[PDB]
């Protein structure tokens, strides 16, 4: 069951696995944002931009649209550079593309939530919706997921009682 030898990747894995185990199948027992931050500090993963990727894969389920805007202060404290945001988008890509393909149609609404709450920058959303990448998922999976962003990307591009 456990990893036997420690690494930066095993620390990320241990953080994600702790979230998953704590949270339950319906994310009904998610640790509080205070607990999520303190555990990240304990496991020494705050300084790793890939923490964004882990969080995006562990916090959410089919109710992602309703959940993704419920951690604003936490994301301001965690996603401390654009590389953390890029990795968060990669985690969304893995979440939608690999194990929850039925949720891919939610991508534009997910982007609307991230945009309206300034969780992810316009630049990072544009990057995600205009390029495919092999970095987070296989190329064909990347194309499938990112193509679903198109209506929001088009909206971004063309954007008294």
């Amino acid at each position: 069951s456990p990893e036997f030898v420690n690494s930066e990747l095993t620390q990320l894995d241990e953080y994600g696995e702790w979230i998953l185990e704590q949270a339950g199948e319906d994310k009904e027992n998610l640790p509080s944002d205070v607990e999520l931050y303190k555990k990240a500090a304990e496991l020494d993963v705050l300084n790793d931009p890939k923490i964004g990727c882990v969080l995006a894969q562990c916090l959410f389920d089919e109710d992602i649209v309703n959940e993704i805007a419920e951690h604003n202060a936490f994301f301001t404290k965690i996603l401390v550079t654009p590389e953390y945001e890029k990795n968060f988008m990669g985690g969304i890509e893995r979440f939608l593309g690999l194990e929850h393909k039925d949720l891919i149609p939610l991508l534009p609404k997910i982007l609307v939530q991230l945009y309206n709450n300034d969780i992810i920058s316009e630049e990072e959303i544009m990057r995600f919706g205009t390029k495919s990448s092999k970095k987070f998922v296989p190329k064909e999976v990347s194309k499938k997921v990112r193509r679903a962003a198109k209506p929001f990307i088009t909206w971004l591009e063309t954007a008294e009682l």
